[PDB]
């Protein structure tokens, strides 16, 4: 099969980025060039733009390769890219917007922070590494600085961003680069020898700070502050730490332990005690949720690129609030990911809310049944039902549906602008030199009522709205 894929959607536009953009505000300023809110200039949507001057062929290449990892990461904590646009002095690069701003102006806003708000926050952060290092890359500067607030409610989701220093690690290898920033970088970095347990570290040091105000390895200035660090002596000795639970101190304890190879993973950290600190969903739309993802059914590729362009693109933050609840929460282990069983006690989970008597279960049947939605759903094929495909899924199909949606996603796929999507410009679609005559067959033999050999925007919409 065709692998359906978010990433696949982001790819090397030559339109010009003007004609479809315009400049709101700056967000924030680098070496680079600058950030900069935009909106479409046809539909008003706002999005965060990095802007890169340019100067000549060794910058490309190290870019192609921080966006082609992005990419690659479909994750409820970390950066959502859109597309990117290339000019004659620039690369401007899309993405989703996040105004709540830096963890780090919330820090010094607020302070402290409570028991549960540092556990929601650091779960999460440590959700978006977890996966990350599953998928074998490392993100390397790690901090506040570096954590965005989705928007500006209270209890905010968290995104990571600036993949810029991160890499693809090796288990057989080791990294010598020195990478990171001053409070928040791993003694063994300083050193030259390292892996992914740094991001471990640096994810250590920003608990400690959300919880007491204070960092933990501190000095009157940058080399001061790397001498302290990398002797790794830290205290709870500061009057603050009296009330914090000693859970917390046991988490952080393993998180800043000096020697590698016994720190605890991302992995493990997950698992500890103190970060399923909380303190509910209405039934209805659990029920509904759990009723539209058993009621979907796999279809012909063409469809499960339209809609999965719509549920991953095309969908805002502000309209999958309700979807991204159930997510968390029939994620047990948080790793990003729906497995197979999360899947089935999210079922069982539904039977008890609705007085079912558990026992009645038959354990195989229900398995069966899982391992049948989770093959429809599962659009890239790789056994687990990431984010997006679950919102693509679960959201009802005449919200996602919406008639805007619909006709940009044509849009987009006809890519020639002949009102008719054809098979190259399907190929097109998944990144992929043509389409499998097997594949496009299966699609007209649905799809195409003229019988013209390409689907049009009429054909386009009876195939979704069935
Ligand atoms: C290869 C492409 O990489 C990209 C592309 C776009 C990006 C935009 C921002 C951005 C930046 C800022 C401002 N920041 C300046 C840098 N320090 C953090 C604050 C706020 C944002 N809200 N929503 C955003 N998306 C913001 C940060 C990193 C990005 C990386
Ligand atoms: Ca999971
Ligand atoms: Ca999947
Ligand atoms: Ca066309
Ligand atoms: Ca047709």
């Amino acid at each position: 099969k065709l692998a359906a894929t978010p990433g696949m959607f982001v790819q090397h536009s030559t339109a010009a980025f003007s004609d479809r953009y315009k400049g709101q505000r700056v967000l924030g300023k680098g070496s680079f060039g600058e950030v900069i809110l935009c909106k479409d200039k046809v539909t008003g949507q706002e999005y965060a733009v990095k802007v890169i001057s340019k100067r000549q062929k060794t910058d490309k290449e190290l870019l192609l390769k921080e966006v082609e990892l992005l990419k690659k990461l479909d994750h409820p904590n970390i950066m959502k890219l859109y597309e990117f646009f290339e000019d004659k002095g620039y690369f401007y690069l899309v993405t989703e917007v996040y105004t709540g701003g830096e963890l780090f102006d919330e820090i010094i806003s607020r302070k402290r922070f409570s028991e549960v708000d540092a556990a929601r926050i650091i779960r999460q952060v440590l959700s978006g590494i977890t996966y990350m290092h599953k998928n074998k890359i490392v993100h390397r500067d790690l901090k506040p600085e570096n954590l965005l607030l989705e928007n500006k409610r209270k209890d905010a989701n968290i995104r990571i961003i600036d993949f810029g220093l991160s890499t693809h690690f090796e288990s057989t290898k080791k990294m010598k680069d020195k990478i990171g920033t001053a409070y928040y970088i791993a003694p063994e970095v300083l050193h030259g020898t390292y892996d992914e347990k740094c991001d471990v570290w640096s994810t250590g040091v920003i608990l400690y700070i959300l919880l007491s105000g204070c960092p933990p390895f501190n000095g009157a200035n940058e080399f001061d502050i790397l001498k302290k660090v990398e002797k790794g002596k830290f205290t709870f000795d500061l009057p603050q730490w009296k009330k914090v639970s000693e859970p917390a101190k046991d988490l952080i304890r393993k998180m800043l332990a000096y020697v590698p190879t016994m720190r605890i993973s991302a992995r493990d950290a997950l698992e500890h005690e103190w970060l399923k600190t909380t303190d509910s969903i209405d039934v209805p739309s659990l029920e509904s949720t759990i009723l539209n993802i058993r009621q979907f059914q796999g279809t012909q590729k063409l469809a499960a690129a339209a809609l999965l362009y719509m549920g991953s693109k095309l969908t805002t933050n502000e309209e999958t609030v309700e979807l991204n609840k159930i997510f968390q929460r029939m994620d047990k282990n948080g790793d990003g990911q729906l497995d197979k069983q999360e899947l089935m006690e999210g079922y069982v989970e539904l039977m008890k809310l609705k007085g079912e008597d558990v026992s009645a279960l038959d354990q195989s049947a229900i398995e069966f049944e899982v391992e049948q939605v989770l093959d429809a759903v599962d659009f890239d094929k790789n056994g687990f039902i990431e984010y997006s495909e679950f919102v693509t899924v679960a959201m009802d199909r005449k919200t996602l549906l919406s008639r805007q949606r619909l006709e940009r996603a044509f849009g987009m796929f006809d890519a020639d602008g002949s009102g008719k999507i054809s098979s190259s410009e399907l190929a097109t679609i998944f990144g992929v030199s043509e389409v499998d005559s097997e594949t496009w067959r299966r699609v007209l033999a649905e799809v195409d009522r003229n019988n013209d050999g390409e689907v049009d925007f009429e054909e386009f919409r009876q195939m979704l709205l069935k």
